[PDB]
């Protein structure tokens, strides 16, 4: 079974992760051997089986897949424990120790796994560094796909990633996400910095339209910097395509320093923090 129906008793909901968006994340145990897993809390359930299905059906290493899910009283998601957290608070973290080839190995890698949503025709519609997760510093994926639409996102809100069309006319393409992976991008190369801290979510889509955009993060050559702005344009189909980025930001992997300057770039343990994997 693709997405595996549990029971009530399976599984446990031991401690808090955080409060998303769309509903509590909680970390726990899962008895079908104890599997650690993330479970998220948000007669017609029949609907969100459907969307639901899908989450569950992606199979890419950038991409997080749904394992199961209770339809009780509330409906929980059931996913595979990423152990080091979501990628935002991540570089927020190790601010200092983080170097180029990091940086750009993850513009890679959550351009690797929006390509395969693409390709399956799944809009995101709320990437951002916060929905990125870190399976190990060298592997990251991305996660909370769907759930967007699974509740009226386009029906009569991150606000700051997201791309003017969809701000004006709740419209939302594979070149809406491209906006968005531009800011998420952002996000890291700030090393985690709020993007438009201090403006009102109410003055950026005329901000936007002024032709205002983030500015260029410190560490960031022209080169990197030109490519996030590509991905602002107001004419979605100028902006660049998932699978461009893919090609670009691997080029620039092979020669790190020379397009991020981060000074002496070459040179609290998420155990006490957080039985097999799920992928055992
Ligand atoms: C401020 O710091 C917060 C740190 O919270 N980290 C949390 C977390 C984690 N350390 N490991 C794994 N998942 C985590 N969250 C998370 C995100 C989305 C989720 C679920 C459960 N269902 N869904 C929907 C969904 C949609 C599409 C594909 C999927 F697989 C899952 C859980």
């Amino acid at each position: 079974a693709l997405l595996r129906i549990l029971k009530e008793t399976e599984f446990k909901k031991i401690k808090v992760l955080g409060s998303g968006a769309f509903g509590t994340v909680y970390k726990g145990l899962w008895i079908p051997v104890k599997i650690p897993v993330a479970i998220k809390e948000l007669k017609a359930n029949k609907e969100i089986l459907d969307e639901a299905y899908v989450m569950a059906s992606v199979d890419n290493p950038h991409v997080c897949r749904l394992l199961g899910i209770c339809l009780t009283s509330t409906v929980q998601l059931i996913t595979q424990l990423m152990p080091f957290g979501c990628l935002l608070d991540y570089v927020r973290e190790h601010k200092d120790n983080i170097g180029s080839q990091y940086l750009l190995n993850w513009c890679v890698q959550i351009a690797k796994g929006m390509n395969y949503l693409e390709d399956r025709r799944l809009v995101h519609r709320d990437l951002a560094a916060r929905n990125v997760l870190v399976k190990t510093p060298q592997h990251v994926k991305i996660t909370d796909f769907g759930l967007a639409k699974l509740l009226g996102a386009e029906e009569k809100v991150p606000i700051k990633w997201m791309a003017l069309e969809s701000i004006l006319h709740r419209i939302y393409t594979h070149q809406s996400d491209v906006w968005s992976y531009g800011v998420t991008v952002w996000e890291l190369m700030t090393f985690g910095s709020k993007p438009y801290d201090g403006i009102p979510a109410s003055e950026i889509s005329s901000i936007l339209e002024k032709g205002e955009r983030l500015p260029q993060p410190p560490i960031c050559t022209i080169d990197v910097y030109m490519i996030m702005v590509k991905c602002w344009m107001i004419d979605a189909d100028s902006r660049p395509k998932f699978r461009e980025l893919i090609i670009e930001f691997s080029k620039m992997a092979r020669d790190p320093q020379r397009y991020l300057v981060i000074q002496g770039d070459e040179r609290n343990f998420y155990r006490a923090l957080m039985v097999v994997d799920a992928d055992e």
